[PDB]
């Protein structure tokens, strides 16, 4: 029924990062640097297996600072979290979407159940639902 | 008295990130997006004790994309690596420096034995030689 807040994140494998920096589309609200966490479930599906439940992918987003030509990682504004349970989470296409404002287990952001979410990670439904592509 | 070449450093603890763009005093070499990676060792050091011999920290740095005020990751331009020895890396504080280019372990980029680099990390003697600071 909820995401579970996903504890020890930071410490899991490190998928990829991007910039997102005023001008972009998204500008609101996903400005900033970003960072994607996978756990070792996530891990085998990201390397092409089957996403297995208990799968979770992390959008972790700092804010950054302009620091003479360099970019700062500065405070966190928020985490994504795509949490596996192909059962639990069928109506959002098998994926559990929740936001924790600040990364704080107490500030939950989804309101709709995740329809949201789901509705722009559809679009990405031939790798079950995720965008981020396993780099070395 | 050579580095070893830091093989499964991608599956190590993510410590931070930052963006160095064109114009940086060190854009020659090291411009572009890096990810700052610890092994478990190097974590005993990043949160205050003494850096163990065996400590690893990598520098790994990507080159990006500016699109649509997106910066967005490319190829791997090189790795830089620290190998805590205190014994074997005593000319150079302890610590250990070398290159490779794109990540690759037949790619050294150090012909110093790392005088110039640790020139530069001596001014953190009193972090252990170290810049990076673990965040949450
Ligand atoms: C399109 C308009 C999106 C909406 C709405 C949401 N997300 Fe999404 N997400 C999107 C992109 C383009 C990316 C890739 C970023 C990259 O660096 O390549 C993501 C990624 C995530 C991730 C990481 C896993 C992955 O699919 O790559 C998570 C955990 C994530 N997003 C969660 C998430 C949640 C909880 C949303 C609703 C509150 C949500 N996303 C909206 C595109 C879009
Ligand atoms: C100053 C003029 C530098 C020289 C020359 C070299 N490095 Fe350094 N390095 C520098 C800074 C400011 C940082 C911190 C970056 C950050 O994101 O905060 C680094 C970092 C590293 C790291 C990561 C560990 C750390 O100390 O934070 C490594 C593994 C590293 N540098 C290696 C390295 C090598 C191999 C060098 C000579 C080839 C070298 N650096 C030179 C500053 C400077
Ligand atoms: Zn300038």
């Amino acid at each position: 029924t909820k995401v579970k807040y996903p504890d020890g994140f930071r410490s899991w494998y490190h998928v990829k990062s991007m910039v997102i920096q005023p001008g972009h589309p998204l500008e609101n609200p996903v400005g900033g640097i970003h960072h994607v966490y996978a756990n070792a479930e996530a891990i085998q599906g990201l390397r092409g297996g089957n996403y297995p439940d208990g799968a979770v992918l992390v959008f972790d987003l700092f804010d950054y600072q302009e620091d003479n030509h360099a970019l700062v990682e500065g405070k966190r504004k928020l985490i994504g979290v795509m949490e596996r349970d192909a059962k639990r989470f069928s109506a959002t296409g098998g994926w559990g979407y929740e936001g924790f404002g600040e990364g704080k287990p107490d500030k939950r952001l989804v309101t709709d159940g995740g329809q949201g979410c789901f509705g722009c990670h559809a679009a990405q439904k031939e790798s079950q639902y995720v965008f981020s592509r396993l780099r070395d």
